[PDB]
């Protein structure tokens, strides 16, 4: 009978913003006032309308009028610096635009949706306004800036400009029901694409008495006392008020997917017109009946099941019976005498907000549905004698009461009728639960580690590290927030939080250009770091910056001499993404070589030297290669992406995969063949043709002059401008070591039996090439710095370069690591990230950057020896976040209890604070 | 690739209204101007802005400005009487509202959709406005009426009030692209229900120089000469203009169903925002590319197939290259160098209509698509050096040219970008052909009649009667239109019309309260009648009235003594609905009695007396009963519906079917059994028990006093207050005839062997009741006047009353025909319609109405003897239409060539004329 004809989604409400009379600037303040039954109407403030006063003719006319209603405590204040506006431009801005910008920010903050994440997205803005009062002050004389400020279209266009919204931006105007119409258009859009999020609301302002005087001149419209008595025997008119409100709307499927908290659900809505009634301003009950029937038909809900109606409630002796009649025809039809539809109006509390009444009504029901209480309707001294509630199945709820839930759930209706004839109705219902629902030995070692780990935790439970993010568009604002946050944490409410809720809440706040992160294990550490961050004092557990870096990060894949007894073990057990990719690489290696690496990573006795019989030279490279892949994909899972990559003789395979030149399977083949061939080749020869490598503190120019006396020696790696790795027979290297010592130059030996990038590789090329057949190089798609091609930068989209000859050249010939780093600095890159079990290449990079004139380079280190594998990747992510690099900070705080225990999560941290300064347009008249 | 993801309909355009500069008040004037390349820009009129002038400070500031653009010749004029507005209220009405009311009327008139037919329907109004200039004049001092007049919401709400629209009524505001946005919302609504017709457009007005001065103060915005040079090397700004336009939109399926002419088709549309660009007023090419891609994706059209683009064309040196760039990215991508997308802008002809540019652009393309020509773009002195048209696959069409039709059809795009960032695009295509597509002897006699009819037509072809309808809200306006229409008919253009096109066009005009109809066979007769109607002179071929009657018509089903040789024959051959229902009744009678009546109707020799062996008393009733059913259903087919019904001893069966008490089959059984039983019963007895009936000029009171001496006599029918039909033995009736003659009272005998409503029926009741078993009386659903229950009115929805005992009582007891008529007059009924082959009961009704004090009763007569069966039902329909009764006058002019020869139909009759009087708000400053 009343089911949907069209298959459409239900819209979800995730945010609310309030700027209503009575200092109701937040939903929490609004909810308390409604329960207490607060009358927010008050006399005209002494400082309002002063521009028109001082003229005896208009002044006495104003006094004769009523001039009593809801007025904002502060309307002139405005934080122009926050919204990037000049004083001259700000002074010529209608307060309607100011409210929209402020309300939009609060709504997203209330919805815990970072405003930065919505930049460039398809977000629609639908706002209702009717009166351009502010434009009258400008024309009293003026500046051209008043054209944009006082325009109605700019009310929404400006919002979509500051927040960078790429969706529809229109300002509707249906008089007293504009807010509901704007909500209707947003709901219809989301059901028909065209957007993913929608900001819907309305705004009004009483800047001049022209409209108020006009209504008083008509007579019988304004109440003498300024109080509304919706559905009462003492109705005598209404009073005009100012304010605004906003809502955030998303498809219920998206809200469930994204983890957003759902406060209420909009099942459907409808709008129509009264047509030819007994005058333009005379309501027509017949049309009101149709829109109610039209709305509930779309919502797929039988009106007999409704529990509460937020009526228009204009306190008119003649217009109230008409509204009740229509409700009885549709809503109050067939109901038992003991199941009336509760009735109420918010205008009794706040007044008649012309273009914002719908927003106030929607907010009231949204909070009521999110909670489980129905606030009363004040100013009810008895039923209207001209309305038969018993016959119409209605009841005016003038006391705090709970939802009857006739149908088992909560359903509400919001109705708003304009004075020109336009009508609208919105159907709302509570959120339901249904809306929240759509290798043998390796196992043996794995079980032992988990049992040992669990047993050790019982003796000493470790305290999890929590990164607390603080950000703002200015450093001064950033540190002010930290001090406010620290004070709240020290308060009993803060002490009663898990310290993971606080991080989760902060991760969902706007991530500005000036960013800071605090690494705290408990509340006390967080307070100390935040207090230090309140000023410029440094702190080991505090990361801070003043602005983002120009260019993206560079990933370094060296993976040489960075192995120890237990690497990749702790993070494998305590992380899933890292373990997942480790297994995938293990399976590929098992297919190729026939053995698993997990038997080595999980085993503790193995130290990769004399503990593994199967060519320790081979396994070491494979384990490092697997770790590099897992770390890179882990960073990708959190949103990180590399602008450029570079490797040093061992990470070329990993670098290719990250860039995109080769697939994971193809890259695994290259490293496996390279590693196995080197291991067997080194064991094949011993004593006769053995050649070892050593490190020498020499430059490229010095190497050419000194290699003349030593013909057989070759250059292997250009680690640093003043350092180089060379290989050759022990006698030649021994002489070089003695020669360098004679000149005071530091040198080493690396104590490594293996030797790559020398003549030993020559026999291996023939068989190496055959094994590598079948690989399919692809376009890079990412910046590259080939150490084998003389450190020449390669742009994304270039032709494939990872052919077989590429790997043979790298294995045999030297690698220009230092040259590539210098070229990257020339292009402007300043942040370098190393993926390895132990950072050893950062020192080499630091020397190159300093030699190139860069001394404040960002050297980020992944897993390091003798440090917890966790709490080191978290720090690496924080540094990327601080310096403006790509990172989804919300991924570090996954939700455990979605829809079950939301109270303990999402702590009540302080909100963003604005510095409001007077901005008004002088006038004399 | 570009096909639709969602299954949605294509929207059709059926009407256009224009109020653009250059006296372009009609599409025909607009189309001619575009072809001629007319520059509608002109200097400021001397009579404009005089209120602000006379002040030296503002006056010299205005002169220093440009003050050159498109201005309306007459803006103050307004026909308040037509729209029911007082002088005080009209003076405080913004011209934007006035244009919307006028444009809406013209659009429906252009679309040939009666505005009266849309009253109470789900019609949406979406109108774009940005500046409330008129409100500044009111506040210079004022009246409260300025609140409604100058409000933006009332621009659309007032339209939906005057025309009684029950759909959405909202006023959008997106600055310079509001008109396109309004069109977008209407298109989306129609695809998602919520409405059946949509009025979309925009309006602007230049009442004050405040906005013009502001732009001049900025500098670099307004052109010094006021001329726009869209896409030219001499672009130096633009000029502001005023005007408005409207369109009528319907789902293409509905337009095809209703016969509406389709001018163009809207495949799809889209809107978005520029986001954070280089300033609020700086356009963003990236967003423009997305909306074009977004729009064509919805339209299911590949952009490479577009043939013409109606660009924004603001004549800005910096904004024009940006628009071209986006077009090249999407539209001009992959095109051959010899297939460019033609480019043009209407702003060059009219100027920059802020909130009405989209309406002007849509109208231009709509006329171009309806025709087969592309108008040029004026002010093109060479391509812009900063735009590479060859590389972007674009061409500025500066000459009259035909559609290239790259894809085989015509496709166009309209783009409008606001100064705040909002953007929109609409895709249009021409209307295609595919869019316009989804009883033996009786036959022998039927063929003879058709051949004889066709043969007779050749000797003398009959001239078809055409009812010409003229109507208006006042008699004076009605007769003024007739004189204008008559003059046009006498003109060569009128003489070149079929005279059926003229009627068809008039049938689709608004049907007001004051209505008139002219029955003309040729043009000369129509002119003579219209000229007579121009004044109060009467004319036999002219039907006129000053206002509708209060209550609905009453249908009278007597069908006694109204048979002749050839009844229902001429209309059966020349009408389909009448023939259809005749056959259905014939089949039912064939099942019951076993013979067909068509053998009698079609036969000419039969005269229903001595020519039919099968009980002429029986066949006569059946033939009359069949005719009554056919006429009633024929009237229903044209929209007529009865408020009440009444019958006289023979139409009770037909009256029951029309009311709804009984089904057609059940009613047929009652008459068949009644007729057959009477025929056999009368033949059963002869001489001994034969009793005949006679008419006597006596009243009911006189009958009671006179029946004392004659015991056996009975009253049969109370035909009139002073007349009565009685039955009895011939001796008793003979004495009554002599007695009446002795007193001078007229009497007759009826020369009828049969006699009903007497003792002869008593034996027939027993068998009559058995035959009638199984009938299922139902609720009436219509007013009834039972002549068997003492003429007591019965309201609709009453319990069934047509049980078996009801028919036995009527057949045996008298019928109170006069009493029922008097009761109907008491209830207020004044129009009586008789369904019978020959009107005989009207005389009886006329006497009763006069006796009750009603002398101007509307007595409408159906088919009459010795008159053409056609041209008599047409007159009956005209009288119902004239007196305000329900009738779809469009059904009398069916379309023959839909989409084939539309030129010869839908003549170019004069349009509605308004009397405009000055209505302006004085101001001093």
């Amino acid at each position: 009978d009343w089911s949907r004809t069209r298959d459409v989604e239900d819209i979800a409400i995730v945010g609310v913003a309030t700027r209503f009379p009575g200092d109701l600037n937040t939903p929490d303040e609004m909810w308390e006032a409604l329960l207490e039954g607060k009358d927010c109407v008050t006399d005209l403030p002494e400082d309002r309308w002063t521009e028109f006063l001082d003229e005896p003719r208009i002044a006495e006319r104003v006094k004769k009028a009523r001039t009593r209603g809801g007025y904002l405590t502060d309307i002139k204040g405005f934080d122009s610096e926050f919204f990037a506006l000049s004083k001259m431009e700000a002074d010529n801005i209608d307060p309607q635009q100011r409210m929209a910008l402020e309300l939009t920010w609060e709504a997203l903050e209330h919805a815990r949706i970072p405003a930065s994440s919505l930049r460039g997205e398809s977000v629609g803005v639908y706002i209702g306004s009717s009166t351009n009062d502010y434009s009258f002050l400008a024309m009293s004389d003026a500046h051209p800036y008043a054209i944009t400020g006082t325009a109605s279209s700019i009310i929404a266009n400006r919002v979509s400009y500051f927040y960078d919204f790429r969706g529809p931006s229109v300002a509707v105007d249906t008089a007293c029901s504009s807010s509901l119409v704007a909500t209707h258009q947003g709901v219809q859009a989301l059901r028909a694409g065209e957007a993913d999020v929608a900001i819907v609301g309305g705004v009004n302002a009483l800047v001049t008495p022209l409209v108020t005087v006009g209504f008083d001149e008509v007579g019988g419209v304004l109440a003498p006392d300024g109080r509304i008595k919706s559905f009462s025997s003492d109705a005598d008119g209404y009073a005009r008020s100012e304010g605004g409100g906003m809502l955030v709307l998303k498809r219920i499927s998206d809200a469930r997917r994204d983890g957003d908290q759902i406060l209420a659900v909009i099942a459907g809505s409808a709008v129509n017109h009264d047509g030819r009634s007994n005058g333009l301003l005379a309501p027509n009950p017949d049309a009101q009946a149709e829109v109610l029937r039209k709305a509930y038909k779309d919502a797929g809900i039988n009106p007999r099941d409704v529990d509460y109606i937020e009526a228009h409630g204009t306190g008119t002796i003649l217009g109230d019976p008409i509204e009740a009649d229509a409700l009885g025809r549709i809503v109050g039809k067939g109901r038992p005498a003991d199941k009336p539809a509760l009735l109420g109006a918010v205008k009794s509390n706040l007044g008649h907000l012309e273009s914002a009444a719908g927003a106030a009504s929607l907010a009231k029901m949204t909070l009521a549905l999110a909670n489980d209480k129905l606030p009363p309707s004040i100013n009810y001294a008895g039923p209207n004698p001209y309305i038969d509630f018993e016959k119409e199945r209605l009841k005016v709820n003038d006391t705090v009461s709970d939802w009857p839930r006739y149908s088992g759930k909560a359903i509400a209706g919001v109705s708003g009728f304009g004075f020109g004839g336009a009508n609208a109705h919105v159907v709302m219902r509570e959120v339901l639960a249904g809306d929240l629902v759509e290798t043998e030995a390796a196992q043996r070692l794995l079980e032992q580690a988990r049992e040992e780990l669990e047993a050790k935790e019982a003796e000493e439970p470790t305290k999890q590290l929590v990164p607390l993010a603080v950000s703002a568009f200015l450093t001064s604002r950033k540190r002010q927030a930290a001090a406010e946050l620290a004070d709240w944490i020290d308060s009993p409410e803060g002490r009663a939080s898990s310290l993971e809720s606080i991080g989760r809440s902060l991760s969902r706040r706007n991530h500005g250009r000036s960013r800071a992160v605090v690494l705290a294990h408990d509340h006390d550490e967080a307070i100390k770091g935040l207090r230090a961050l309140a000023e410029g004092k440094q702190h080991p557990s505090v990361l801070s910056a003043d602005g983002p870096v120009t260019n993206g990060p560079v990933w370094v894949l060296a993976g040489f001499g960075a192995q120890h007894r237990k690497m990749g073990k702790s993070l494998y057990l305590r992380n899933e993404v890292f373990a997942e990719w480790i297994n995938k690489v293990d399976a590929l290696i098992q297919d190729e070589r026939g053995y698993s690496i997990l038997e080595l990573i999980l085993d503790d006795n193995v130290d990769y030297t004399d503990a593994t019989c199967e060519y320790p030279i081979e396994v070491v490279q494979l384990v490092i290669f697997a770790i590099q892949i897992a770390l890179g994909e882990l960073l990708r899972h959190h949103g990180a992406k590399p602008a450029a990559v570079v490797g040093q003789s061992l990470g070329e395979a990993a670098a290719s995969y990250f860039a995109g030149g080769l697939s994971l399977a193809d890259a695994t083949r290259t490293i496996c063949s390279r590693s196995h061939l080197m291991g067997e080749g080194e064991a094949m020869l011993f004593g006769e043709y053995i050649r070892l490598m050593a490190l020498v503190e020499y430059s490229a120019d010095e190497i050419k002059t000194v290699f003349s006396d030593y013909p057989d020696l070759e250059v292997c790696v250009y680690a640093a401008p003043t350092q180089t790795v060379i290989g050759g027979p022990p006698d030649q290297v021994d002489a070089i070591i003695a020669r360098a010592e004679s000149e005071g130059k530091f040198a080493r030996k690396f104590q490594t039996k293996g030797a790559s990038h020398t003549q030993q590789m020559d026999p291996l090329l023939g068989e190496l090439a055959a094994e590598l057949q079948g690989i399919e190089p692809k376009p890079l798609t990412t910046g590259y710095f080939s150490t084998v091609h003389e450190g020449t930068f390669i742009r994304p989209g270039s032709a494939p370069i990872h052919d077989v000859d590429y790997w043979k050249k790298g294995l045999r010939h030297s690698v220009y690591f230092t040259q590539g780093i210098r070229n990257a600095v020339d292009n402007g890159h300043t942040t370098f990230l190393e993926l390895a079990p132990n950072p050893v290449a950062l020192m080499q990079v630091g020397l190159t950057t300093a030699s190139a004139g860069l001394h404040d380079a960002q050297l980020i280190a992944t897993l390091a020896r003798k440090q917890d594998e966790v709490e080191s990747m978290i720090s690496a992510m924080a540094q990327l976040y601080v310096h403006g690099h790509d990172l989804d900070f919300r991924t570090l705080f996954p939700r455990r209890s979605k829809g079950l225990a939301g109270a303990l999560d999402f702590a009540n941290i302080p909100p963003t604070r604005f510095k409001r300064k007077e901005h008004w347009l002088p006038a004399h008249f």
